[PDB]
């Protein structure tokens, strides 16, 4: 039904889902320079080390690599959050040319492609119950720009060719998301909702300042991905960003000075 065409974009998502114009949609600009430093904020804790992941899966609007969230394996805590966030999947947003694809911008600078890591919280049981409560997921985010690569993104990349079209999985065991996080763990936060439908209010955002590079080549492999399934009209899987929504009535909050 939506997507990312002219017919069924963004801009027509409100009329399925009319949370598409709530209170507090995402993604959303980062304004550097209205963000307030948050000297109450806690440094993040990523703890990925216990990571299980599964497979990958192409859903006709982007590629999940899922892990195992039967237990407390791969977990963030601290920064803005209260309690214990499970890793359930990982996705990227990417586009059709280097310049843009992120959907969070930075003083209206667009990257060229986002990673969100979806973490759920414990407290709530499962991912189904947590998407319900406003507190329910911590989604962190990570720019993408293209320059040097990320040898750590390799194995997601070398595995694209086996999952070209909507609905194809392949086993992804023994990948480790710790190869795709930056240096720096500094970031902003505010609240928001999920990007793609149903849009729930249900995500502490996590936007990490610091972009990872990854190579030119990389990034053209995501851009060989299919929207289509199998037998069916070739659409490249390209621009699947919604672009930013209004802030409202939020503030965006700084980690780092
Ligand atoms: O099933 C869904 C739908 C939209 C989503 O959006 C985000 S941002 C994270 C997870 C997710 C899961
Ligand atoms: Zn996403």
């Amino acid at each position: 039904h939506w997507g990312y065409g002219k017919h069924n974009g963004p801009e027509h998502w409100h009329k399925d889902f009319p949370i598409a114009k709530g209170e507090r949609q995402s993604p959303v600009d980062i304004d550097t320079h209205t963000a307030k430093y948050d000297p109450s904020l806690k440094p993040l804790s990523v703890s990925y080390d216990q990571a299980t992941s599964l497979r990958i899966l192409n859903n006709g609007h982007a590629f999940n690599v899922e892990f195992d969230d039967s237990q407390d394996k791969a977990v963030l805590k601290g920064g803005p959050l209260d309690g214990t966030y499970r890793l359930i999947q990982f996705h990227f947003h990417w586009g059709s040319l280097d310049g843009q694809g992120s959907e969070h911008t930075v003083d209206k600078k667009k990257y060229a492609a986002e990673l969100h890591l979806v973490h759920w919280n414990t407290k709530y049981g499962d991912f189904g119950k947590a998407v319900q409560q406003p507190d329910g997921l911590a989604v962190l985010g990570i720019f993408l720009k293209v320059g040097s690569a990320k040898p750590g993104l390799q194995k997601v990349v070398d595995v694209l060719d086996s999952i070209k079209t909507k609905g194809k999985s392949a086993d992804f065991t023994n990948f480790d998301p710790r190869g795709l996080l930056p240096e720096s763990l500094d970031y902003w936060t505010y609240p928001g909702s999920l990007t793609t439908p149903p849009l729930l209010e249900c995500v502490t955002w996590i936007v990490l300042k610091e972009p990872i590079s990854v190579s030119s080549e990389q990034v053209l492999k995501f851009r060989k991905l299919n929207f289509n399934g199998e037998g069916e009209p070739e659409e490249l899987m390209v621009d699947n960003w919604r672009p930013a929504q209004p802030l409202k009535n939020r503030q965006i909050k700084a980690s780092f000075k």
